[PDB]
């Protein structure tokens, strides 16, 4: 069953947003098909590759339906998969977020019996959270494409975070972007939020020379020629909530829950106690052999090795004789919980020379995690 | 334009152990004076330590039972800010995206900026990002609402069944601390029942953190959610995807008003199997495929074309903040230190604008063949890749 499809992202910022696993793939893939937004990233991908690559953006044209371009983008990848190549597709940002050819190609490859998968990348939304500094999770956060919201007659909910993508291409199905229908989005915004509500125009920095765009505009300004002009195909709008929904006290109770200056009294207490805090109980610290660390890095970054490990974990462990007997045992189980037990130990036991028991390792809970809300 | 001022950068580790770390983040791990981190797996933790300058602190040491979360968060922020104030290049790292469900990060950045420090958050791979990749849906096809289970309930929000929905923290409805419980999970199930009915299906998602983890992506009918064998699967890392039950129709009048062709009758395709799936190779797709080999663009397209000096510099500026700061302080002088640059590249760089970069780093193959370089005017004047359509 030779031939495979992996689709990954390059993120938004030139080079810096690429993930370690993606860089590894770029180095290993037989052929790379890419659609990226800047020459430095393009060059970086080419230079790190085995030198067999194709620019998917060559399928666009001024007056050509983008849908046709997308079907062609998927198809060139699938042709090589069918020919037995290990194919990598790279799309800027996250390759599954506002990207048609990626999901299409993966579905078709899978249908035809080939292995296919998508890796996450840094999206424009991810960039926006970091740049504008709001936490979705507070209020919740709605993502929508500007044309899609209009053609389906949706209403925006003014109690939540709203993010509107492709604001610069309203009603455009080709590659000519004149903002000819942008006014229709403005109308939606006016009706849902009123004329005085403020939105943010967001463009995350693509190149080192770029400056983040995060300008605030009252909705009443959006029909101004000088404002309108600034909205390109790169533009995203952030629309903060106008009125958060009130807390329902009955829900609070049912959930069993209890019924601003930087350094208030509470914070000053926390800070004063910092230097002296002693935990209720001994916390485990990381404690792993070089062999264990080397292997875990290898498994994260080398898919061929991960495949070998999954096929026969006990034999694979036996190729790394630097592992402690406990690490070998844990790895042989091929489960996450045992890893946590061997790679983290109490300082008191580390001092005792005491390694976790077979029972402690095999008993580990598969879960974990820590919440920071 | 600085010499020894502290700075704060907060970055993510992403979700999957090691592999989700971004290049700019790894670069900072290597270069930072001090790293404060809160990550979920030991392999990631060891990787951060081993790549560092060896000055690091585990932020999770401030957690403890009987100790309120908020006190921990303040302490977490404070340890970072102290080192910033002492003139250190400080990195904080949090699981996933450091701005999604993370209080200490926003607090630290706000205070740092107020006190006049350079303070920046870098994006990381979120649980949501992992979900789109693993479950294979695009938020854009129907729109996508993301929210926390407790918050949805506490504000009496209704779920919209015409869109994609993502619900965080299903495994600990109404309980933080550490006594992670599913006693109030039935309240979320009631919400789902009201909004979607009993037969609608949800997906239970856990993205793999360790190489040993397997992706959880099981489909359950809402009627199944109270079954003991089903409840038992939900943990603190669990997220639900609720696919649209009743997507809104394309309004032919709205299509008209938008100036789109009357052929636009369906939305963009979702491939998960939760919606009806058109044939992959219908007439429209077959036409595009048949046209592929002989496609010739109306105008000649530029290709990437830049000196080694230009590529070397652009990579350095992406990955080396100190160098970027130097470049910004005096772009012309900086460009003059890289004599491998073409005259055009030096001129473009001196302008310190993105538009000039695109001009010098891309060229028509015809112009390349005839050795024509862009003019000073073409460079000086700084006046699309969309990958989805509704049609
Ligand atoms: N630099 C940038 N800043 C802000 N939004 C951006 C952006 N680049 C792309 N976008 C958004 O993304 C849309 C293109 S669709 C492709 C999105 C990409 N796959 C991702 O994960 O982000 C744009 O119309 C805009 O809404
Ligand atoms: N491995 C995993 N797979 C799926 N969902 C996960 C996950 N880890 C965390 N989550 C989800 O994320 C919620 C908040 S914790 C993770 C926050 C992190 N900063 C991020 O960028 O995503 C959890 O309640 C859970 O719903």
């Amino acid at each position: 069953k030779p031939g495979s499809l992996t689709i990954a992202g390059s993120g938004i910022a030139s080079i810096g947003h690429i993930t370690l696993e993606t860089l590894a793939l770029i180095k290993e893939a037989d052929k790379i098909f890419y659609a990226v937004t800047d020459p430095a990233t393009e060059c970086y991908i080419q230079e790190n590759s085995r030198g067999d690559h194709f620019d998917l953006t060559t399928f666009y044209d001024t007056n050509k339906k983008r849908y046709e371009s997308y079907v062609q983008m998927s198809e060139v990848m699938l042709r090589d998969v069918r020919a037995g190549r290990n194919v990598l597709g790279i799309f800027y940002g996250h390759p599954g977020v506002f990207v048609a050819p990626s999901h299409r190609a993966i579905a078709i490859a899978r249908e035809e019996g080939f292995q296919a998968k998508m890796l996450p990348g840094i999206s424009a939304e991810d960039y926006m959270f970091a740049d504008l500094g709001f936490d979705p999770s507070t209020y919740g956060c709605m993502t929508q494409e500007a044309t899609e919201l209009l053609v389906r007659n949706k209403k925006l909910d003014p109690s939540i975070h709203n993010i509107i993508w492709q604001v610069g291409s309203v009603g455009v199905d080709t590659m000519v972007f004149d903002n000819g229908k942008f006014h229709l989005l403005v109308e939606r915004l006016e009706k849902d939020f009123g004329l005085d509500h403020k939105i943010q125009h967001y463009i995350g920095a693509i190149l080192p020379q770029s400056v983040t765009v995060k300008d605030t505009f009252a909705i009443r300004d959006l029909r101004k020629e000088e404002v309108l002009k600034q909205f390109t195909t790169t533009s995203t709008f952030y629309v903060p909530p106008r009125t958060p929904a009130p807390i329902d006290p009955k829900a609070v109770q049912a959930l069993g829950l209890p019924a601003s200056p930087a350094y208030g009294p509470d914070e000053m207490r926390a800070v004063a106690a910092l230097d002296s805090f002693v935990p209720s109980q001994e916390k485990a610290v990381v404690h792993a052999s070089r062999a264990m660390q080397s292997l875990m890095v290898d498994l994260a970054l080398r898919p061929a090795l991960l495949e070998q490990y999954k096929a026969d974990p006990v034999a694979f462990a036996n190729t790394r004789n630097g592992l402690t007997a406990q690490e070998k045992f844990a790895l042989g189980l091929k489960k996450p919980g045992p890893i946590f037990v061997v790679m983290r130990q109490l300082p008191s036991a580390i001092a005792s020379g005491q390694e976790p028991s077979q029972e402690e390792i095999a008993r580990a809970d598969d879960a974990t995690a820590l919440v920071l809300a």
